[PDB]
């Protein structure tokens, strides 16, 4: 998948952020990440990862690129590290059902989730 540059504009929550993409603002929903008392923790985690980053990148998958609410559906990277995966591995989010063919990192995410589950981390306490 192609990683494209972006600039953080504003953190919203665990799996949602506003970014400057291709010369304009756009809300992005992190692909394959679902947020089920960890809502604030997830929000804080993502916020910190993207604000302290010296580089943000977005990578669209092979399926539909935006949901019905107009948000871009992608894998977000902070300093080369995928936020989507970090959240799941930290047990702050579960892996969501694949949406419109966007499943490139599903397996990689299910593994991270399994490990988080094995570790009884946060949501898996």
């Amino acid at each position: 998948l192609h990683k494209e540059p972006a600039t953080l504009i504003k953190a919203i929550d665990g799996n949602t952020v506003k970014l400057m993409y291709k010369g304009q603002p756009m809300v992005f929903r992190l692909l394959l990440v679902d947020i089920p008392k960890y809502g604030p923790e997830a929000a804080a985690f993502t916020k910190k990862m993207v604000e302290n980053a010296k580089k943000i990148e977005v990578a669209f998958d092979k399926g539909q690129r935006t949901d019905k609410y107009g948000r871009g559906l992608a894998y977000i990277y902070a300093d080369g590290k995928m936020v989507n995966e970090a959240l799941v591995r930290q047990g702050l989010a579960k892996v969501a059902y694949v949406y419109k063919g966007n499943n490139t990192h599903e397996q990689h995410l299910r593994k991270a989730e399994a490990q988080a589950k094995k570790e009884k981390l946060n949501i898996w306490s």
